[PDB]
């Protein structure tokens, strides 16, 4: 078990410098005590010197208080937000409640991370309980959410969602497998309500998660970034610099967008020259395009990094806007690298392949090479990502009065943040792959749904013994991933119907497109509309009832003719006899 | 002038069964006592008697209060507001704040109309004011939404906002007509882009105008209708009633398609017919058309009241609900009577008309046709629409308020309708005749100010409601928007001329998707808001062992800064 410890700062010292690290520590040291937290430092690995921060219950108690009133004052309105606060009072400038001492703003440049410390009786409880399960009652994300914040919560509330979710398309890929044959109509059709039904009945499970848990109305609420750079404060930053940043993303995609598909476009001109040249044993013929998959993480990996990078110059005032381009960024690499092989296949070699003979003349059209080339692109980057992701750390950890706590927390800072991005961007992925491309191999939602139940449990030991404990934060949404996965719905209306019509056998192609994009948009607005017309809302309806409870002449002589009851009434009798 | 007068009781009293009259005169004046309103009771006509109602003002005052309380629980937050509270005192049951003596729900049916009366000095200046002037501003709206309440007044709002916009229509129609010739692409490209950016700039002014008038969130109010009828009390109606009832819509809907499109195809035979056999001199080849077109504003009528009786047997709870279900049906009926003729041109007769020759026979291609028939169902139904709404001691007071009670009440439905049918005109056929939205704009200059004649003196005074937006009228400004954007390219395409056709659908259709997205963000990129912000934030400113010996090494602050200094050393 902890110490007692709520929060760790790592600030390590370099051999030179030292002059101004020894201000930079005494400034740290002093701020944390004016702020109001008990401070303990002792020595770390490689010459660094980490610092324990906890907290007076009656300092405590009034931050609560304050925050609970800005949340009120919102409209808004634990492990988990007695450590948000404690890092807000960590991280907030002393202009609102606080000590600021984050990195990358201030003189305090000397410390490299504040994170909470791990509790180890609890993480292997929870993974011996998510292991030992079938299915995760709203017990478990609830514990996520008191242990580890709102953000991981969601995640896996989504995740969660997802692999429940999965058992239908699940099901009638293997039925359509089985029985409909190569190329069902009725399975595109039957995808693209799916996906639908499941956005729109997640947006609602969203809704009810945020009720649920307090957190309706966070997004509304703007955090500032600390490493935002102003020029003037009326801070201020001139959109026309921002916009001349962005910009810059133009040529970055294009480039992106050629090299990747020269990338593509050789490697399927050798796999179909093997295929047509060569006789094998059948499982070679794909031999290259698998090899493309397993080096997806890597180019993308450093392109990710380019992303981060181009979102480094392209400065945001807030955090929610910084993320989300950030995801965007991401979530168009990432649809790149791995969506571009599947639709050069389709919509470029089989309607008319009569374009790469050239690349065939260099190194010296069957309808169901889409089929065989989804189901690689479905099982193997799932088992990369899987050795990427679980595995190779396993190898990496396996290669490597007090005493055990403070080994403790020096293993545990050499560990990186846990990114949730990546865990979204990865499911995001894989339910376009649903969406759009299952036509091709029904099964592969099936595979899919496989990984989810590991996946559940794979990540979470990713938070367990893979990386170090998140910051809790607050979440309405999961963000601009809703967004994508709503796009990743509407084009895969499209991708698989144009997929059907392809290879199967002009006018007929427009049609399908036609009757599948509106059958996508009336399915929408029905299952909008069903929503709609179907417990948060009856909970916000008690609170505000309960509230609603506890909050408690001619004209001069017109009028006095008949001025009294029985005068009235005797005119108005007498002259109903009169009439 | 008015005599102070708040209110007027029609209470007509018919010769025949008088015994129950009298008792029901008594328990309404008893009870509009009780509620505490001032009567007076006078001289009807055609035995009646109108009593009228004023108000005690630490009631009011009272009720004003409970009206804002009432407002503020919700999240909500002049003469229309004082009416519209002393209306809510006359109606609202004597349960919760009021004495109800609404017409229909009680056994006190001896009422017919509850109504405000006119100020003439008002209407005339209100007239004059309007018809001397080229453009109105807010004040004039302001006005409207203080006399009349805030559904006239959005009623008024958009009806400026859309004859203003109307502007650029007709600016590139005219454009495309003088240069382009028939059928531009180009132009219906724009008319789609226009139709987008008038739609998102209607709703950014509907939340303006919303927070302005502090009526921001007044539709999530529920009220109940009085002539609700239920069964059980936990008043619940079983919803498979309902269901059942609304199935009936489905058999007439289909039944009145029937007819209608035999009476379209019937003309346009009978038009095609005249324009193969008579020589003439010409302009009577669409003779059979214009008549239909006169004869819409007759049988489209009975059709709307058949809608209101299919919404009288299909029992809804509350006022918005069936306020939403009687738009649907006036609108589904409006746009049929109004455009499957055009559909009938554009879409069966343009791309094959071989199925007209036995209609040709019995009563024994023109790719051009179409753009007439858009100039006869544009110039010739406004022009009859107006023969529809403009060509056809205290006695003097007494009089006034007896020829009132005679007029209808004014409906803003219909005034809704006539708009949305325009928009729709221009949105989806104005590409057969590009200066058709010319006219449109011409008739709206004419409509602000001739609606506004319409309440001046033939209609008496609309009761003041609150309301948020305009209502469902915003689906159906989408829907048509979008069938527009589908009906440009389709139209453009079979006129200018079978794969082609579904390319130009598409990219016609993402065009208008890829321009909805692009207005939202801008509009959202981009006067009530900062207010309410303002307010709230003047709102948030008035409103404010080894574990115990880990941490007993360095108690203090200088022993720590010491300690870290020794580290720092030993490194
Ligand atoms: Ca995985
Ligand atoms: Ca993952
Ligand atoms: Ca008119
Ligand atoms: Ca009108």
């Amino acid at each position: 078990s902890n110490f007692g410890v709520d929060f760790v700062i790592h600030y390590k010292v370099p051999a030179a410098e030292r002059d101004e690290a020894e201000a930079g520590f005494v400034q740290l040291i002093r701020a944390l005590t004016t702020v109001g937290l008990a401070t303990e430092v002792r020595h770390g690995e490689n010459e660094s010197l980490l610092v324990f921060v906890k907290v007076s219950p009656d300092l405590f108690a009034k931050q609560v208080y304050r925050a609970r009133l800005g949340d009120w004052l919102h409209g808004v309105r634990v492990e988990a937000e007695r450590l948000r606060l404690i890092y807000l009072m960590i991280t907030k400038p002393h202009n609102e409640g606080g000590a600021g001492v984050t990195p990358t703003n201030a003189k305090w440049k000397h410390v490299e991370s504040i994170f909470p410390l791990h509790s180890h009786s609890f993480n292997k409880e929870w993974i011996k309980k998510w292991s030992s399960k079938y299915t995760l009652e709203q017990t478990d994300i609830d514990n996520i959410r008191d242990k580890f914040g709102e953000s991981v919560a969601f995640y896996f509330a989504f995740l969660r969602s997802y692999f429940r979710f999965l058992v239908i398309p699940s099901a009638f890929g293997f039925g359509a497998w089985l029985l409909l044959g190569q190329f069902s109509y009725l399975y595109a059709l039957l995808c693209g309500l799916w996906s639908v039904v499941f956005f729109e009945y997640w947006k609602k499970q969203e809704v009810d998660l945020a009720v649920q848990w307090g957190v309706r109305g966070v997004s509304s609420i703007q955090q500032s970034r600390p490493e935002f750079e102003w020029e003037h404060e009326a801070k201020v930053y001139p959109p026309m610099k921002r916009v001349k940043t962005q910009l810059l993303q133009i040529p970055f995609a294009l480039a992106c967008v050629v090299a990747l598909g020269a990338l593509i476009v050789t490697c399927n001109s050798l796999e179909v020259f093997i295929n047509e040249v060569y006789s094998g044993p059948q499982y070679l013929g794909f031999l290259p395009t698998i090899f493309l998959v397993i080096g997806t993480p890597t180019i993308s990996g450093v392109l990710m990094g380019a992303a981060e990078k181009l979102n480094a110059m392209e400065n945001y005032a807030t955090v929610d806007a910084h993320d989300a381009a950030l995801i965007q960024k991401q979530f168009v690499l990432n649809f790149m690298t791995s969506y571009m092989a599947l639709f050069f296949t389709a919509f470029v070699y089989i309607p008319f392949g009569h374009i790469l003979h050239p690349f065939l003349n260099f190194w010296r059209i069957n309808p169901a090479r889409i089929s065989n080339q989804m189901f690689y692109f479905t099982v193997t980057p799932q088992i990369v990502n899987f050795a990427t992701e679980v595995v190779v750390p396993y190898i990496k950890q396996q290669a490597f009065e007090e005493a055990e706590f403070l080994q403790r927390v020096r293993e545990e800072c050499t560990l990186e943040e846990y990114d949730v991005s990546g865990d979204y961007r990865e499911m995001v992925m894989q339910f376009g792959y649903v969406a759009m491309f299952s036509v091709a191999w029904p099964l592969a939602a099936c595979c899919f749904l496989v990984n989810n139940w590991v996946e559940l449990r794979s990540d979470a030991l990713k938070i367990a013994i893979s990386s170090r404990r998140p910051i809790p934060w607050r979440t309405d949404s999961i963000g601009p991933w809703l967004t994508a996965l709503s796009f990743l719905s509407w084009l895969g209306s499209i991708t698989s119907s144009a997929i059907v019509y392809l290879c199967s056998n002009a006018w007929g192609l427009l049609l399908s497109i036609l009757f599948a994009e509106h059958f996508y948009l009336v399915v929408q607005l029905a299952v909008r509309f069903v929503l709609s017309k179907l417990p948060g809302l009856q909970k916000e309806r008690k609170e505000r009832f309960q509230t609603k409870k506890r909050l408690l002449t001619p004209e001069e002589m017109f009028w006095q003719r008949q001025r009294g009851m029985q005068e009235t009434i005797e005119i108005g009798r007498r002259m109903i006899e009169q009439q």
